[PDB]
């Protein structure tokens, strides 16, 4: 167990999972290093969660993604997260790469829109 909060890198992470069960989806991610993201299978399933109806899997790729692949199916969750609105300005490049580097925020501003608070029972 560490204490204290820093990084931050981890809560994206967890909330990702959440977001995705709180639909019902078969995708899930462990990092922004995770060579999962290159699919951009876990990030179009995300979406959804949130604003349902809009993402459309009939063109959404799925198993074996070729170079062309994967990058086809990164451009859609892209266009999507930015047409939902998610302040998020990443390529679809970097996603199938899977850099840390923009990765990390593209999951990150999802959450935004999503969570919008959180509160629990002082005591007991």
């Amino acid at each position: 167990g560490s204490s204290g909060s820093s990084g931050n890198d981890d809560i994206i992470v967890n909330w990702v999972n959440r977001t995705l069960s709180e639909a019902g989806k078969s995708t899930s991610i462990q990092s922004f290093k995770d060579k999962t993201i290159s699919s951009s299978l876990a990030v179009v399933d995300l979406i959804d969660a949130i604003q349902p109806g809009c993402i459309n899997y009939d063109l959404v790729k799925s198993g074996n993604l070729t170079e062309d692949d994967k990058h086809n199916n990164a451009k859609y969750a892209v266009s999507m997260a930015r047409r939902i609105g998610a302040r998020v300005y990443a390529l679809p490049e970097d996603l199938v790469e899977v850099k840390p580097k923009m990765v990390m925020t593209v999951f990150a501003c999802l959450m935004g829109r999503g969570m919008k608070r959180v509160s629990g029972p002082s005591s007991g």
